[PDB]
């Protein structure tokens, strides 16, 4: 029922909304869900940045993870950062989206 | 013996050597031995850039391969890229250094 009294904002990629002595940017990564992204918080003592979820897909079906505007938030510099540590326990590195499709697609032809 | 004749020049991470209408620079990478260089070569219709010889290791034994600065050069746009094609068979992530060493004070501990 409340979705006539709250505010919904879309933005993307490239949108910056400023408050007082605040500011949040973004910066889009690779998830197990489409239009994901990472999110940077500048204040005056320095910039914060959650990852959101991610992972690195470098063949992905979607939008590829913006590793150009990662390393740039970097350089930048960072305060702190808030890490997805979700898979940190796997060492392997983990297997693209493209390679599933291809096992879709070989299902399919077999079956 | 072509020592005396030879002007042998030292360069850095940080330095660019310019000529008439070409310009070249140098962003470090990881390799099988130390102090590894890959380059840009500026030219009128574009930028040109070789590897060198790489591979990628987070945690290196030495100075660690510059991820911000290909990121820029990547930006600053290029027109072609040389790269390393020599373990394109393997799909795997290269084990790093710093797990080999594990591995031999492990051997030292052991025998």
């Amino acid at each position: 029922g409340l979705l006539r009294q709250t505010k919904l904002n879309i933005i993307g990629e490239d949108d910056i909304v400023k408050f007082r002595k605040t500011a949040v940017s973004f910066f889009r990564t690779t998830h197990s869900i489409p239009d994901s992204y990472g999110i940077v918080v500048k204040t005056p003592p320095g910039n914060i940045v959650h990852t959101g979820d991610f992972k690195f897909d470098f063949t992905p079906v979607g939008e590829p993870a913006n590793l150009t505007k990662m390393a740039e938030i970097g350089k930048e510099g960072v305060l702190c950062l808030l890490s997805d540590s979700t898979n940190s326990e796997n060492p392997e590195f983990t297997m693209s989206e493209r390679r599933v499709g291809e096992s879709i697609h070989d299902i399919f032809r077999k079956v």
